[PDB]
């Protein structure tokens, strides 16, 4: 297992453009689109992103290439984050990963937030943030897959993928 398997087993494939579990229009690996009610809008981010007039279909190549881009994306937004970055770094090879999908599905902003947890994961107290982690709007609204990163967090392995 790794960082792309377990985002392509959290956010499932899609080729044409669908809307999320927020009902915000996405595509492929669960790359957003546009936060805009707007399935027009969404179409233009859509060609803009490809590089093509998509017609709100991709194949599945493309998908492939904007997760890359994506994944990418997501570790650098990390590493240039100040709170982020050192507890990252303090981190295992298999809870990065995990820290990685909690930005990929909610930002590096979103998940700067979660300072108390972040405080525990950096302290080494997996129990205790794995509590802490199930203590938000996250966690409740989806809970199988908060389950899953949570449980990584917790045990270091990747039993709740397996
Ligand atoms: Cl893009
Ligand atoms: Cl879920």
């Amino acid at each position: 297992m790794n960082i792309f398997e377990m985002l392509r087993i959290d956010e499932g494939l899609r080729l044409k453009i669908y809307k999320d579990t927020e009902g915000y229009y996405t595509i492929g690996i669960g790359h957003l689109l546009t936060k805009s009610p707007s399935l027009n809008a969404a179409k233009s981010e859509l060609d803009k992103a490809i590089g093509r007039n998509t017609n709100g279909v991709i194949t599945k190549d493309e998908a492939e290439k904007l997760f890359n881009q994506d994944v990418d994306a997501a570790v650098r937004g990390i590493l240039r984050n100040a709170k982020l970055k050192p507890v990252y770094d303090s981190l295992d090879a298999v809870r990065r990963a995990a820290l990685i999908n909690m930005v990929f599905q909610m930002g590096e902003t979103g998940v700067a937030g979660f300072t108390n947890s972040l405080r525990m994961l950096q302290q080494k107290r997996w129990d205790e943030a794995a509590v802490n982690l199930a203590k938000s709007r996250w966690y409740n609204q989806t809970p199988n897959r908060a389950k899953r990163v949570i449980t990584t967090f917790r045990t270091g392995t990747w039993d709740a993928y397996k």
